[PDB]
């Protein structure tokens, strides 16, 4: 978990930015491994909790944490996913085939199925947080808002409504501050829409309160251009208002698995 600063070489190139600080490209001596380094009392405790979640995860469709390092600032060292965020990649590559989109979306469902089995809630499942190793290999990242579920509870109860990605949140998250694996299923539906819309932002030109009002009317985002009917049907099934009737990740992954192999053959 605790890495040697002497073995870490940070580059001038910045991969991303947020409230925490920045994400930069780096190199760590193991063979030398190319890494993405998240560089930062509240923010420090958030990074330590994020690292504790990532250390417990072992799946090919989840970004692996190398370890943590305390130097000029607190650092969270992760394996490098060269192609970067899914939303930005699809915005730059509009000629990416529909079969390729299903493939990447199915890989996210496989990673989320494992996360569901591991009893962890993502709480930030969006296209910007899906990183590409190759054009045919996707991994789930950004575990900053992620929580390890209690052994006696199937949901995480947030005490306060913080800086939340409301457009990706299920109604129970907005109304009761309850976050379950089925809440991540709703986010996955929005992620599916984003992927088939080639990195377009969901609910464009709308306020968070307007989105809540839209979903209460029973209204959902329209079918993206070129998106298959079966894939839009899954988006709508992920967008089931009532938690109990909404499918889990095992049912979502199976539907994607079967449809992907139908397109392949
Ligand atoms: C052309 C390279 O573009 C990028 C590659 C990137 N590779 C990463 C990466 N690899 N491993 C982890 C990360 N980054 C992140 O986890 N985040 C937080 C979601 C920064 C986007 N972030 C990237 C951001 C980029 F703009």
């Amino acid at each position: 978990v605790y890495l040697d600063r002497k073995l870490l070489t940070l580059e001038d190139k910045e991969l991303g930015s947020g409230n925490f600080g920045t994400v930069k490209k780096g190199y760590y001596q193991m063979v030398v491994k190319t890494v993405a380094v998240k560089i930062l009392p509240a923010l420090k405790d958030e990074l330590l909790a994020e690292a504790n979640v990532m250390q417990q995860l072992d799946n090919p469709y989840i970004v692996r944490m190398i370890g943590i390092c305390e130097a000029e600032s607190w650092m969270l060292v992760m394996e490098m996913a060269e192609l970067g965020p899914l939303n930005k990649y699809l915005q730059q590559n509009r000629h990416v085939k529909d079969k390729n989109i299903i493939e990447l979306v199915h890989q996210v469902s496989m990673g989320m199925k494992y996360l569901e089995e591991s009893n962890f809630v993502h709480r930030d499942l969006a296209a910007r947080n899906v990183l590409l190793v190759t054009q045919h290999y996707a991994k789930i990242s950004d575990f900053g808002l992620s929580k390890a579920l209690r052994a006696d509870e199937n949901y995480y109860k947030a005490q306060t409504h913080g800086k939340w990605p409301v457009k990706w949140y299920a109604p129970e998250c907005i109304n009761y501050y309850k976050f379950s694996s089925k809440s991540d299923v709703w986010s996955f539906g929005v992620l599916m829409w984003e992927a088939f819309s080639y990195g377009q932002k969901p609910y464009r030109g709308m306020k968070g309160s307007e989105v809540t009002a839209m979903l209460e009317k029973g209204e959902r985002m329209g079918c993206p251009a070129g998106c298959p009917r079966e894939m839009y049907d899954l988006m709508n099934l992920c967008w089931t208002y009532d938690v109990e009737n909404r499918p889990g990740f095992a049912a979502v992954e199976l539907r994607l698995r079967n449809y992907y192999y139908d397109v392949v053959n």
